[PDB]
């Protein structure tokens, strides 16, 4: 052990199959500077999405070295079928978190100020090459239980016959410019062809690009020729302005976006298959655009929906929530796919008051939990199944 013949042995974190159903899954770091009297290291912290992060006001996870070796390593338990990103944090700083009894919850809002000191030190796992830049401006990596659901496209991604486009579209309404992607996948009746779009179009673009997935799913014809329109959110500042209910964003979209892109290549108007997409603040800014605008945006997917806004601390009351207690909006013709993870308590708690409070007969709405959390890696997927979903009807012709 902690030989270079057994580091050659490890392709990155290991599971083993328990009597529950459950999985002991291990995780191991090789450090560089050494064992202890050479490595100064006193932390190696495991962030994993929805397992030891604030998510879960977990206590922070560190590994820990195997006495005389250059081996740190760290275990939990994991279902059967869970997925998502995780990323190791191995520091000399140990003045960042506090003491922690066993079984203490600690709060929350401690936890994230800590890790906000902790993640610009993340890495991803140099075992696994199964990595990318995770958006928040650190790497991760990709850990998968065995029965973990297909990801529709990403498992036989395959070239687009056509190069996606980027187009600056400047807004007057908004007062920003920002950049739009479009790929189109079918070239039969243009008319026809529904329109999808995607919100956080910078990472869906370029972090996680979900090209070659669409088109694989378009070449099986298990999704119709589209136009997929990708929005760039720009920045944090003006994505926590403009997405959250801000009807600006949606009034600009119509008005100054679409007749862009239409311009450009057609798309059609009917409101049945026309789909608007998004994570997080996105999922909440497209049920708010299916709310409002129905006539336009009939096809809503919400995965990790931020219905607890504008109140975090707060998750069953939310604004989106408030107007459809009262009566000012409705969802009416309306198709939703309402995914959110277990593994995001807030987030499931939030998005559960949500789906019992517009549940009626007047829309079709499907649920979709998923055993993961607020994590990128679970979410492609549910991106392709969504569109699946949503467009049910015209895939089956
Ligand atoms: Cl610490
Ligand atoms: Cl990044």
């Amino acid at each position: 052990t902690g030989s270079e013949a057994w580091w050659r042995t490890k392709t990155g974190p290991e599971w083993i199959r328990e009597k529950d159903g459950n999985y002991r899954v291990t995780f191991w770091w090789r450090d560089p500077q050494g064992n202890e009297t050479h490595s100064p290291i006193r932390r190696v912290w495991v962030y994993i999405t929805g397992v030891t992060d604030h998510h879960q006001n977990a206590q922070p996870q560190t590994m820990a070295r195997i006495a005389g070796t250059d081996v740190w390593r760290w275990s939990t338990a994991l279902s059967a079928n869970w997925r998502g990103s995780y990323c190791f944090i191995p520091t000399e700083r140990d003045d960042v978190f506090a003491a922690f009894a066993p079984g203490e919850t600690p709060d929350r809002n401690v936890l994230r100020e800590g890790w906000r000191q902790l993640l610009p030190q993340a890495i991803a796992d140099p075992l696994n090459s199964q990595s990318w830049r995770g958006g928040r401006g650190h790497a991760v990596s990709a850990l998968e239980m065995p029965d973990a659901p297909l990801q529709p496209g990403w498992d036989r991604p395959e070239t687009p016959y056509s190069p996606p486009l980027m187009m600056q579209w400047h807004s007057e309404r908004l007062g920003n410019s920002r950049r739009v992607w479009i790929l189109t996948t079918g070239d039969e009746a243009p008319e026809e062809r529904p329109l999808a779009i995607l919100l956080d179009g910078q990472f869906w673009a370029e972090n996680m690009p979900v090209w070659p997935a669409l088109a694989s799913l378009t070449h099986q014809r298990l999704l119709p020729g589209a136009v997929y329109l990708l929005i760039d959110a720009i920045d944090t500042q003006h994505r926590s302005q403009e997405l959250p209910c801000n009807a600006d964003f949606w009034l600009a979209v119509q008005q100054e976006l679409l007749p862009q892109v239409r311009a450009v290549t057609p798309f059609s108007d009917d409101a049945g298959r026309t789909v608007v997409a998004g994570q997080s603040f996105g999922g909440l800014s497209a049920l708010y655009a299916g709310l409002n605008w129905p006539t336009r945006f009939g096809c809503v997917l919400s995965q990790s929906g931020s219905f607890w806004w504008p109140h975090r601390i707060t998750p069953p009351e939310g604004e989106v929530i408030t107007r459809l207690k009262t009566g000012a909006l409705c969802a009416r013709g309306l198709r939703i796919v309402l995914e959110a993870g277990v593994r995001e308590p807030i987030v499931f708690q939030a998005n559960q008051a949500l789906y019992a409070q517009l549940n009626t007969s007047q829309q079709s709405i499907f649920w979709r939990q998923v055993d993961g959390g607020h994590d990128a890696l679970c979410w492609r997927g549910g991106l392709t199944q969504g569109l699946m979903l949503l467009w049910q009807p015209l895939i089956d012709t």
